């Protein structure tokens, strides 16, 4: 049978990604453009993004931060500030639910497909618990949740895969629903068929590229295996 491993943010839920960085950058005296975000921050590791902002928008220079230890002190402050802002804007309800993803999720569930929630975020489970689908939480629709139990996509995907197999040994095919280029790579690394949801980035490395759910069928999956 089939197992599907779901990333959360960017797939089942949309949060403002650029916005957290913009606000941190604003409070250090600079303006983050969309152009800059796309070129030096988006899709890169958090600390690389942060260091790009601090150096190229002149914030190091402005504050007299000259040595590597001084730079490093501010880098880690800045990157922590950005996480703290992601947390606060989650606390303020700043997200939208992707009901069309939940649609496909429910469709796979009725055809006997097993579904794991597999986010690296500490907040995925909480949000999933509070979003309602019929007479339960979106969380309880999943057969399995491993969210926040590791801190990279590949480690959480790996964990979700091992647990899906333990619980259901007769699963033979794994899919990863993913919205980010790094996740597509993480999916391939654990031997899953990657379902690339392009809402913003293009995901050329993905086995199946799509722009909206419902453009997915259970039959698409079988077809993907396929030869797969
Ligand atoms: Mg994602």
């Amino acid at each position: 049978m089939i197992g599907i491993i779901w990333d959360f943010d960017g797939v089942l839920v949309f949060t403002p990604h650029e916005k957290a960085w913009k606000i941190a950058t604003e409070m250090y005296g600079a303006t983050l453009t969309h152009d800059f975000f796309v070129k030096y921050v988006s899709g890169r590791p958090r600390y690389e993004g942060a260091a790009n902002i601090l150096s190229r928008l002149g914030i190091y220079q402005k504050l007299g931060v000259k040595t590597e230890e001084e730079k490093l002190k501010l880098l880690l402050e800045f990157a922590e500030l950005k996480n703290r802002i992601v947390n606060e804007m989650f606390e303020r309800g700043e997200y939208e639910v992707n009901w069309e993803a939940i649609k496909f999720l429910l469709e796979t569930k009725e055809k006997g497909i097993k579904n794991a929630l597999a986010s690296a975020s500490k907040n995925a489970e909480k949000l999933a618990r509070k979003i309602k689908v019929n007479n339960k939480s979106l969380l309880e629709i999943f057969d399995l949740n491993v969210s926040g139990r590791a801190e990279t996509k590949e480690d959480v995907f790996k964990l979700a895969k091992e647990e899906l197999k333990l619980n259901f040994p007769e699963i033979k095919y794994f899919f990863v629903v993913e919205d980010a280029p790094s996740g597509i790579r993480a999916g391939k690394a654990i031997g899953a068929i990657t379902l690339g949801y392009e809402r913003e980035s293009s995901l050329e490395e993905a086995d199946f590229r799509f722009s909206s759910f419902g453009e997915l069928s259970v039959d698409t999956l079988l077809s993907l295996i396929g030869g797969g």
